[PDB]
């Protein structure tokens, strides 16, 4: 039986700017670094950055909707978004769903999100206003 | 600050086979589906499958090392891996370079992994068998 997400690994083209982005800009804890990668944590999340020459710096129009959302409190959301904006971090989408969301790109074009709200909150909203064709289990 | 992974969203090319893969084959809990997506959980992980016309079925030699690992116990690891193998699930990596792991592909070629062990356990193992140039903080 699978019990959760064990780790998220992102392929990166340049290790130093990716470490700076996740550790310094985004505030994650750096636990180890080696010639070709790094291990960080963000709460329970184990993040691995893996130096990969096959990673392309990918414009958002050229990648699909796969994306990684990090939790933040409502109270902290706006100042964190403003921090990313001050740092010149690009936005790839505007929020049009329930719960605050800020959609931003990492240095290689990985699609990231700040989101406020749990699955339970989303399901409650959907039960009141179901998406087209929605069925619950 | 950021507190963990709020959700993982995977773009999928065909919703029904992807739902079947994550729910039936991997055993995740299906909470809701709609014409363009589904919500599942795996322990505390919120997984969203999002129907995306841009998603391509991607062979593993064409994608970078970005991947998603799910936790499994030492007691369940081998039989779950063997069941995926017997079911014909494609693979993408064989060398265990980060501990006890099984590397497999979803129907669209998303790179998945079964892994036994926490970040703390991986750091302890790396102290004895470190990656080249490894530094611990
Ligand atoms: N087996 C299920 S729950 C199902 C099958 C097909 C569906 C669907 C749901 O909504 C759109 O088309
Ligand atoms: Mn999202
Ligand atoms: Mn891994």
């Amino acid at each position: 039986m699978l019990s959760g997400l064990n780790h998220l690994t992102l392929a990166v083209s340049q290790l130093a700017p990716s470490v700076a982005f996740y550790q310094q800009l985004l505030g994650m804890t750096l636990h180890a670094r080696w010639d070709s990668g790094a291990y960080l944590s963000c709460g329970d999340l184990w993040l691995c950055l893996s130096l990969d020459p096959q990673r392309r710096v990918t414009p958002p129009e050229e990648s699909d909707y796969t994306h990684y959302a990090f939790s933040i409190s409502e109270a902290d959301f706006a100042s964190f978004a403003a921090r990313l904006e001050a740092a010149g971090v690009a936005v790839w989408k505007l929020n049009r769903s329930e719960g605050a969301s800020h959609y931003f790109l990492d240095p290689d074009g990985h699609k990231l999100e700040l989101h406020v709200g749990s699955l339970a909150q989303r399901l409650a909203a959907c039960r009141e206003q179901p998406y087209k064709g929605m069925v619950f289990f």
